[PDB]
């Protein structure tokens, strides 16, 4: 058991703004 926390650990960075900033939309 760990992949679960690893999954959310990823979005943790996208929530900062990369979710859109990196999209250059």
């Amino acid at each position: 058991g760990a992949w679960k926390n690893f999954w959310s650990s990823l979005r943790k960075g996208f929530y900062d703004g990369e979710a859109g900033r990196a999209i250059r939309r």
